């Protein structure tokens, strides 16, 4: 079980909106996590006796920038870790975490980015989610925009979150329009788009890289929540999503026995496999997280309380809850992150504080 071993506060005193452990850190090396808040990204190293060692920050040139999200990947030739960050400016930055240098940046239409996720099987494929109602898939090896997920049947308002399934064959996105949309990326069209993005070398051709515009999702539902869906994650062939109604719903498209890969775009049914209720987390912009093995689920609330569900149960509705409190932790917990071995849980707050819980 978890015990709070340390806490700290960042100098800017602004909320921390994101935290991510590097699950790509090498064997023997200490555990490293990134935090995002104000116009800054900061790296910390976890040590024994609850020590958190401050490393280095990337500070944006624009004092008005607000970083909302960050994601770890690695260089496809050298295996060296890389960090992607984005926020209110709508600029994706790829940072070398060693020197904290921005090595490259991407701009779509330049509208705020709410979330970044790297493909689970391809370190080069970066998904961004935006306030401009679209999702974008980038190939950071060839610096190309592979596809835009939006359009005529896409999200009708700001996209807040998205997630890849286990194999990275499909994406589930959600947002302010109350819907959850499924986008299949193993279609012939998307497989060909990805292949072509790898074959693109502008020094070797005349054609622009031709990005796909995907106007139609493979499934859509507004039957789960009755407000903004601000967080989504796959749990195998199941979905975990939350709104600001003090609940994470575990559901699936179609009827109970319907296979996710036989689901058609016209599908009108959803099946609810359970709901995890909690308290005082009815404000927008609160993220839940799972550990690497998806044995645990974590979410913080508006008043500094942490909830942890044990998912190692036969059916989702049988999950066992544990609550984590500390008399000095009273600010809203915006995001949590587990280390790869799930031995450490970091929570980040509205008052720029960082809390370390060791298993
Ligand atoms: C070899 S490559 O450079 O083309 C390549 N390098 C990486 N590729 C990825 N990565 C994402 C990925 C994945 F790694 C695992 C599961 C998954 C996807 C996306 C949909 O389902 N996807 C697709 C491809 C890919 C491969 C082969 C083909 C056939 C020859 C025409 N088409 C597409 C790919
Ligand atoms: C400026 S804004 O309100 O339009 C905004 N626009 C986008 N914002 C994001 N986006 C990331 C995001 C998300 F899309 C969904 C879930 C999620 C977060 C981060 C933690 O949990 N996060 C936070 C915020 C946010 C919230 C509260 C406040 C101050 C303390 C009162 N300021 C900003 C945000």
């Amino acid at each position: 079980s978890f015990k709070c071993v340390n806490s700290l506060k960042e100098d800017h005193n602004q909320p921390l909106f994101g935290v991510q452990f590097n699950w790509h850190s090498k064997e023997g090396d200490p555990l490293v996590f990134a935090t995002v808040g104000s116009n800054r990204v900061t790296l910390y190293e976890c040590h024994s006796q609850g020590e958190i060692r401050l490393l280095q920050s990337y500070v944006d040139a624009d004092a008005d920038e607000n970083f909302y999200t960050c994601a770890w990947t690695y260089d496809s030739n050298t295996s060296h870790p890389l960090l992607a960050v984005a926020g209110s400016r709508g600029i994706i930055r790829i940072i070398n975490p060693i020197t904290m240098q921005c090595i490259k940046h991407y701009v779509g239409h330049g509208n705020a980015i709410n979330e970044l996720k790297f493909h689970p099987r391809d370190p080069n494929l970066l998904l961004s989610v935006s306030k401009d109602h679209a999702l974008r898939l980038w190939n950071i090896q060839t610096d190309t925009l592979v596809a835009i997920f939006g359009g005529v049947e896409g999200h009708r308002d700001e996209v807040l979150s998205a997630d890849y399934d286990l194999l990275g064959e499909k994406i589930m996105s959600c947002g302010m329009d109350h819907s959850l949309k499924l986008w299949r990326i193993n279609s012939k069209r998307m497989m060909n788009a990805i292949k072509e993005s790898y074959d693109y070398n502008p020094n070797k051709t005349n054609r622009p890289f031709i990005s796909q515009k995907i106007h139609f999702p493979d499934f859509s539902t507004r039957d789960i929540h009755r407000n903004y869906v601000d967080c989504v994650r796959w749990l195998g062939d199941l979905i975990l999503s939350k709104s600001c109604e003090n609940a994470i719903v575990c559901w699936k498209p179609g009827k109970m026995e319907d296979d996710i890969d036989k689901i058609k775009p016209s599908e009108s049914n959803v099946t609810i496999l359970g709901r995890f209720d909690y308290s005082q987390c009815d404000i927008w912009y609160m993220r839940f997280s799972t550990d690497f093995w998806q044995k645990m689920l974590a979410l913080g609330n508006q008043v500094g309380k942490l909830y942890v569900w044990d998912l190692e149960v036969e059916d989702p509705h049988k999950a066992k809850c544990t609550t984590l409190t500390h008399h000095k932790c009273g600010a809203a917990i915006r995001q949590t992150s587990f280390s790869r071995d799930s031995s450490i849980l970091i929570a980040v707050c509205d008052d720029a504080s960082i809390w370390r819980w060791d298993r």
